[PDB]
């Protein structure tokens, strides 16, 4: 088995994204999330994609693969995939592919998921209809949290890091 990773930030409250974007800014994240996904497949679904900038896409590094119901989507140095079947696939032999987002490829890939890395961002976001949210993790899952840290930004944050089987 390829060891299927999902890779997420939130807000305690569990707000992903709004208006499209990610609704704080902690640099330390996504130095966490370049540290966690280097060097591996990297799944994402097609509204992730074009939350992108365009000047930083595709992931540097990163074997882009982009899910989309469009068979002629096209996603200038990605490989689009019908399905998260069809882009777990497209990891071959990666050992560690990770799926990157958002709300709704999470779900799709949380039945094949064995490891989660989650930043938790201190912010009070009270969720709104149009949020995009993170999936709920039952007790199945087993790991550490670490201690809350002080952010460049003023806000704290803290890593958690399950796994399951
Ligand atoms: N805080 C964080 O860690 C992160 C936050 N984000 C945020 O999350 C938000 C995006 O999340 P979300 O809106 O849910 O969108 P997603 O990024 O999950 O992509 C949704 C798209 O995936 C495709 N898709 C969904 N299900 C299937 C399926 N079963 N088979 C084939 N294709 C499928 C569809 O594309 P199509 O319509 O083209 O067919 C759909 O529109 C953005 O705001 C982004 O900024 C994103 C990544 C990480
Ligand atoms: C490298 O920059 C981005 C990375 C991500 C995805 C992402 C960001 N952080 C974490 N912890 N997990 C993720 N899947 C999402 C982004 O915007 C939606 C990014 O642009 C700022």
């Amino acid at each position: 088995r390829a060891e299927v990773g999902l890779v997420w930030a939130q807000s305690t409250s569990g707000v992903i994204g709004r208006g499209g974007d990610i609704p704080w800014s902690v640099p330390e994240d996504l130095t966490r999330f370049k540290e966690v996904t280097m060097g591996h497949t990297v799944i994402m679904g097609r509204r992730t994609w074009e939350s992108l900038p365009a000047k930083v896409r595709p992931l540097p590094g990163r074997r882009n693969v982009v899910v989309s119901r469009r068979p002629d989507f096209v996603a200038e140095g990605a490989r689009v995939a019908g399905s998260l079947e069809a882009a777990l696939a497209y990891a071959g032999s990666d050992p560690a592919p990770w799926v990157i987002g958002g709300a709704q490829i999470y779900l799709l890939a949380l039945p094949h998921a064995t490891r989660c890395e989650v930043t938790e961002i201190e912010i009070d976001l009270r969720r709104d209809d149009d949020d995009a949210l993170a999936p709920a993790l039952d007790d199945s899952w087993v790991g550490e949290t670490g201690e809350w840290l002080a952010s460049r930004s003023g806000l704290r944050y803290r890593f958690h890091s399950y796994r399951r089987d």
